[PDB]
């Protein structure tokens, strides 16, 4: 059973290479870039996607996780259309994986383009809870299939044509006090960093913890303190996240928690 839907999930997972073109280069660097596509799909029309470039152990593992990966659905998690493997001419698989176009990019670029002229208007404060609503429906999502992100920031929040977040891409300044000291880490671990991106987000961008650095954060942590409130930040949304980071990871609230504690406050917004 547990085979047999592996099984399934797997035959699913993989587009024929032909179905795909390529087109320019939105973002390249270490493991990879990210580029523009189409895909052809089954009613014969083509899809604007995005494409993500990257031991045949290695190979199977990357499929694997593509097929847990593709079976979530949910309008705040990013959906996974596929994945392609193209071989090099020095002989290296070269794993390709495809989603959906976000028109807007990563949610962390767009706060900071919001602060220029030419960029988005100035989010209302309105708009910036509503991401982190968004946000923490994705999260809850992901918690309830007992699936860990890892790697939970505004930089990996995509914003959809319809200015939708879902979360994607599943750090010293995010990781909680308990995954610093002993590596070990929980869904409240991801809470931890889902407080850490409210405040990205209320702040447009800025950088955690400014004047403090990577290599002070343990002990910064250690004595208590944690991020400030920012200027213009209403107090019910600090408290919110203020309570991610609380010492025990079994005092912070769940990712369910969160998500019916922000709706309320966004719903109590004239
Ligand atoms: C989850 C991985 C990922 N998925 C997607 C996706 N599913 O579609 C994706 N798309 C994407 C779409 C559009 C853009 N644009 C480019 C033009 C820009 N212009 C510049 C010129 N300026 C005058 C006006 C603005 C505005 C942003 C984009 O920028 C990088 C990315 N990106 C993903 N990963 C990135 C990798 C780099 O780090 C951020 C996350
Ligand atoms: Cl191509
Ligand atoms: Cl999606
Ligand atoms: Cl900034
Ligand atoms: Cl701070």
């Amino acid at each position: 059973s547990h085979m047999e839907e592996l099984q399934n999930k797997l035959e699913d997972v993989v587009i024929d290479r032909n179905l795909l073109i390529l087109g320019r280069i939105l973002g390249e660097g270490e493991f990879g870039s990210v580029m523009e596509g189409n895909l052809k799909q089954e009613d014969g029309t083509s899809l604007k996607v995005a494409v993500k470039t990257m031991s045949q152990r290695e190979i199977e593992e990357f499929l694997s996780e593509a097929a847990c990966m593709k079976d979530f659905s949910h309008p705040n998690v990013i959906r996974l259309l596929g994945v392609c493997i193209e071989m090099s001419s020095q002989g290296i698989p070269k794993p390709m994986v495809i989603l959906p176009f976000m028109k807007y990019g990563d949610l962390h670029t767009y706060l900071l383009y919001s602060r220029l002229e030419t960029g988005p208007r100035h989010i209302p404060l309105q708009t910036l809870l509503r991401f982190m609503v968004d946000i923490a429906l994705g999260m809850e999502y992901l918690s309830n299939r007992n699936f860990l992100h890892r790697d939970l920031a505004a930089r990996n929040c995509m914003l959809r044509d319809d200015m939708t977040v879902c979360v994607a891409d599943f750090p010293v300044k995010w990781i909680a006090i308990e995954s610093l000291a002993d590596r070990v880490y929980t869904s409240k671990s991801d809470v931890w960093a889902f407080g850490v991106t409210m405040w990205e987000i209320a702040t447009r961008g800025m950088t955690p913890y400014p004047g403090v650095q990577n290599h002070e954060m343990y002990d910064y942590l250690l004595h208590g303190h944690r991020l400030k409130q920012p200027e213009d930040c209403l107090d019910e949304l600090y408290e919110i996240m203020y309570s991610c980071w609380r010492t025990d990871p079994l005092d912070r609230p769940t990712f369910s928690v969160l998500r019916l504690q922000l709706e309320r406050l966004l719903e109590s917004l004239p």
